[PDB]
């Protein structure tokens, strides 16, 4: 009998990628608590969990990591979060003191609960959410920042995991990524209703476009409002709009072709789909590729370039890499026509759902955790 | 597996299957929810997928009575009728979304119609002590066996299997015999109290009673049981109730917790008696949890509950009007449990029943063969 504490990065999306495997172990009669800032709360109570509280773009340097720009950002974000859990470690200290959870389970990035396992002596799983860049200047910075803490503890710096846990189809995930365990993704893109016309295609080219709060917040309505145009223009189409409530008023005097989504989970209807639109968050993304549905990538920031470069590699999609690439719509209108004439890319698709569906399902992860815990 | 779940349409039915649906998900398999308007926020509060569909009295608990046949039959007539109503829209969903299986509450039994009508197997669950051999079943097939015989079948059929997370112990006795499945506590989401870590010197003492028993009896099991735990000397009182429940606690003691939207799981381990109506998310937690009760049945399988849990030595009923009306016998059960270490140990050989059960996880398995 596990108690679970989970600790995410404090985006609601970060989170939803740890979802099916909370579930798992709940179902295999474990005690799951997520560690949440308000942030983070709806997100958590929507999924049926229950909450401890705690409390420019595109920008294609983020896949440069070979660069000086490209090391700059990642460390920065290192500085951010590392600086972040050395003001949250009371909290979390009082919270698993009070607990008493038996392993972490953690978001890769959220340094914090690699701090915390160290100073409670605790077994830590890293779970990654898809293509993980943290190898080199994520990780270095990490180190330099939180190593000198651990040692004041009496640790020998930032502890390794005990394990980590990948989703990624590995011919995507990046080369430089420490191995990780695999865990079959299962889609989990929020609760919701199955719409009537989601149950079969029709004789359209049904493209959907799916763009979430957190990219949507950090760009403003561009990749959006350029996805609209290319895809609505197109001979064929029609298009279905994925996007978050607040952000449908960016969407003016739409197309008779396009039909806005009513906060639909994306796999309630995207088997009746050809071909995804977005900007390579990992819902979006694993969701279309576990269901053999190419995808057109524009990515924006942090392990978005990776997913959309090494996706075009395998044939399973196209990326447009850059702003001029994003923002030129003939190119882009000829992009999703290239998709819709060549069953090659829905093929290499199913190639790499075939990848997933190798992996273990969370059900199966649940007894390596208890050995783990 | 393509699993449709047909649940009666109460949020605390569909609650008792949540994690098993989570578990269907988690093992690679797929769920929806058929929910009308009245499950649809609990569905989709723990995190599930729908498709949109448009007291005391004691004779429940005596079915070898008029009265207690006529209300067994009487909810089978209902059931049936609304069943009727709605076979149209429910055949046009399995149409649409093509499922494989048919995961249905005992009660709800428009499942067992659809799954003869489309020749699909059907899963039946129990939510806990099932009390529906005999009235409610003869009614049922005496109702809906001409439906199924004009459809080419022999009769309401028989289903594939019957799930039952309730404790052998606990079960009614001419009840089929079911696959275990062990009961996981799902009383929704919310957030860890501060104080529901630590026990505490004084003697906690949760009352839960619920918005659907309430909405039906109004607040007369609630406030009794508030009167009766705080009258007694060093007890706090953990009272947890709905959002809209909460003005009807006026008075108070200083030192007792209201717990607004706060799944009992994440506290009970620190208190030593659970007051509550039966059956239901509550008493099950309780059970599994190790925790005896004070149970004051209202309706359905409530007294067959709270009867077979105080044989079992693991509570006390108040089993009818007369004795929940009356504070001595209210405060004295009280009293009783808080003074017999006997009552709590009891409780931790229900616990052991239910956690030697196979879990839900272990389950789909056997929903898969
Ligand atoms: C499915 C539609 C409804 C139609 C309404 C009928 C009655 O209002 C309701 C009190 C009832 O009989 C019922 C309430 C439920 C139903 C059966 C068993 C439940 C055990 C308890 O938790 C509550 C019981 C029953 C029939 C019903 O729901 O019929
Ligand atoms: O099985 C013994 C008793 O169990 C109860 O559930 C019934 O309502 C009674 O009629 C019966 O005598
Ligand atoms: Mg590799």
């Amino acid at each position: 009998h596990m108690r679970v504490l989970v600790v995410p990065l404090p985006y609601p999306t970060h989170l939803m990628a740890m979802v099916p495997l909370c579930w798992a172990l709940q179902a295999s009669g474990h005690e799951v608590l997520i560690a949440a800032p308000p942030e983070l709360q709806a997100t958590a109570h929507g999924a049926g969990l229950t909450t401890a509280g705690i409390r420019r773009f595109p920008n294609p340097a983020f896949g440069q990591r070979d660069t000086e720009a490209g090391r700059q950002l990642w460390e920065q974000t290192a500085s951010n979060v590392a600086q972040s859990s050395l003001d949250q470690l009371p909290e979390y200290l009082r919270l698993a003191e009070a607990w008493r959870p038996s392993v972490l389970l953690v978001d890769v990035c959220a340094l914090i609960g690699r701090v915390l396992g160290g100073l409670l002596d605790l077994p830590v799983v890293l779970h990654r959410w898809g293509v993980d860049p943290t190898a080199g200047p994520f990780s270095d910075r990490a180190h330099e920042l939180l190593d000198p803490v651990c040692r004041h503890h009496g640790l020998t710096g930032l502890p390794t995991p005990e394990l980590i846990l990948d989703p990624c189809p590995p011919s995507l995930q990046a080369s430089d990524a420490p191995q990780g365990a695999p865990v079959q993704y299962v889609p989990y893109n929020g609760s919701g209703a199955f719409p009537a016309w989601g149950a079969a295609r029709t004789s359209a080219r049904r493209v959907c476009i799916c763009m979430g709060r957190m990219v949507l917040n950090a760009t403003g309505p561009a990749p959006l409002l350029r996805a609209v145009a290319a895809a609505t223009e197109l001979p064929g189409v029609e298009a279905v709009i994925a996007v978050p409530p607040e952000h449908r008023a960016l969407l003016t005097d739409l197309p008779d072709n396009a039909r806005i989504a009513e906060s639909v989970p994306l796999n309630l209807f995207l088997r009746t789909c050809e071909l995804v639109i977005c900007a390579g968050g990992s819902g979006t993304a694993f969701t279309a590729t576990r269901l053999g549905i190419p995808q057109l990538v524009l990515p924006q920031y942090f392990d978005q370039f990776d997913y959309a470069r090494n996706l075009a590699a395998a044939g399973a999609g196209i990326c447009l890499p850059d702003e001029q690439a994003q923002s030129d719509h003939e190119q882009f209108t000829d992009s999703i026509a290239t998709v819709l004439g060549d069953t090659g890319f829905a093929a290499a698709a199913i190639k790499l759902s075939d990848e997933i569906t190798a992996m273990p399902h969370p059900a199966a992860l649940v007894r390596t955790l208890e050995n783990t815990a």
